[PDB]
């Protein structure tokens, strides 16, 4: 049929859409007259990948179908960011191997078996009290500063204080944990263009192998002994393997349940009705809806091994498709009213914490966890709050960011 209606030369990782807007018409357009779509890049303006484009994934279905075949579909081969600075080195690239999150069976199902001694249902209860405590002062001192940056003040720290929790960071070290997590991410954005994340990828490696050698000394009950101890077949994370853990965690569970938490109350904002609803009852599907309409990851790719039909196109071996979860999370064929912001939406098979599949987020419980508490808490403590301003946006090709947003607290 027709090409899509959009403008010559778009592409959808382009930081500078993100740092503006969320492209939402043009992936609709997509859906409707492309649903895969050659998206094509110039020399130079690949984000680090010089292969001419990628296959554009948009469809719910297509993006369970390429995260369930992970024998095709390989994580490993360009890793699953699909967008980093046009001169970032191809050696900078190939070092987030050494992540789970970057690799293929047989490397993954060995590292995924292990770390899954960390994410048990209850390795992650036994932080629910703690993270509600957590929650509920800070939103308390939030609504004692009146107003202030939404951001920075309710949505920030909870998520660092999980990671803290799962891996029992004592208190003194987590002010550098915090700062080693934040200058990972967000290069792109000139309010982060001094950030470092090679050099803090270091220092937190360094620092994780030195935990990793204490707690084989004196165990304690968070998930690092589980991880760090032989099992019977001698299985276990190396020093070197737990601090790559580390790395992935302090990353993984930080800005997108951060942009997660932000986005939901900007949801609240404009949906004054979901928000009225929300404080009466609390509703635990929220957090679901506020994953969905926040997508906080917009997307990660995967490179085929092998030629392969998908959705009747044809995708040939060492092609890139990237998968458009803030696309397929809206696909009026698997949701009802998609673009209606629905708290009790049930159920919500959204792909924000990706597809089913190998990589399926292993985080996504404690994620859920973390968006109730703070949202129950914000609900207790500052119910009338109210947007000063307009929601800066973060310069990403691939995360959904908001970098600050004003609120008045006490909405007066
Ligand atoms: C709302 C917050 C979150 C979102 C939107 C999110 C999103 C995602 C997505 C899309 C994937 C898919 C990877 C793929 O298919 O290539 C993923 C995997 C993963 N997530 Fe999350 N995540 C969130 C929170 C967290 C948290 C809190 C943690 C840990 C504390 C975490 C740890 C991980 C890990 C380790 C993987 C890789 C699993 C593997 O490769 O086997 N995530 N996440
Ligand atoms: C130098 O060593 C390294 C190794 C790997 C990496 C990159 N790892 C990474 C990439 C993307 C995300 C985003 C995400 C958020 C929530 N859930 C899942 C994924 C998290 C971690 C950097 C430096
Ligand atoms: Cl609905």
């Amino acid at each position: 049929g027709p090409s899509p209606n959009l403008p010559p030369g778009f592409d959808f990782t382009d930081p500078a859409i993100y740092a503006e807007r969320l492209p939402v018409a043009e992936f609709a357009e997509l859906r409707s007259a492309a649903p895969i779509w050659w998206n094509g890049q110039d020399p130079g303006k690949g984000g680090g990948f010089h292969d001419g484009g990628f296959w554009a994934i948009t469809k719910l279905n297509d993006v369970k179908e390429i995260s369930r075949h992970s024998d095709v579909f390989s994580s490993y081969e360009n890793g699953v960011i699909p967008r980093f600075k046009n001169d970032i080195a191809r050696e900078d690239i190939e070092v987030q191997r050494f992540v789970m999150l970057n690799m293929d069976a047989p490397h993954h199902t060995r590292l995924r078996k292990i770390i899954s001694r960390g994410f048990t249902p209850r390795a992650v209860g036994r932080l629910h009290d703690e993270l509600q405590e957590r929650a509920q002062k800070i939103a308390a001192e939030a609504a004692a500063a009146g107003s202030g940056d939404f951001v920075e003040q309710v949505s920030c720290e909870l998520p660092l204080q999980a990671i803290a929790g799962l891996l029992g960071v004592p208190q003194e070290d987590r002010g550098k944990l915090f700062h080693w997590s934040n200058e990972m991410t967000g290069n792109e954005d000139p309010e982060y263009a001094h950030i470092d994340p090679k050099a803090s990828s270091a220092e937190l490696i360094g620092y994780a192998m030195k935990m990793a050698e204490e707690k084989a000394k004196n165990p304690a009950d968070d998930i690092v002994t589980q991880l760090i101890q032989a099992d019977i077949d001698g299985e276990k994370l190396s020093d070197d393997e737990f601090g790559f853990f580390v790395v992935m965690l302090a990353v993984a569970g930080n800005e997108t349940t951060r942009n997660s938490i932000t986005q939901g109350m900007m949801a609240f904002a404009e949906h004054p009705d979901q928000w009225e609803l929300y404080k009466k009852v609390r509703p635990e599907t929220a957090a679901d809806e506020i994953v969905r309409w926040a997508t906080p990851v917009t997307a990660f790719q995967r490179t085929a091994l092998r030629d392969y039909e998908l959705s009747g196109v044809q995708i040939k071996k060492g092609q890139r498709v990237v998968m458009f979860y803030r696309s397929a999370n809206f696909d009026e064929e698997v949701f009802q009213d998609p673009f209606t912001f629905n708290i009790l939406r049930n159920p919500n098979p959204h792909v924000g914490f990706g597809g089913t599949g190998a990589h399926y987020c292993i985080g996504a419980n404690l994620a859920r966890m973390t968006i109730n508490l703070i949202f129950n808490a914000v609900a207790d403590h500052m119910p009338d709050l109210k947007p000063i301003s307009a929601p800066e946006r973060l310069r990403s090709g691939w995360l959904n960011g908001i970098k600050h947003w004003q609120v008045d607290y006490t909405g007066r």
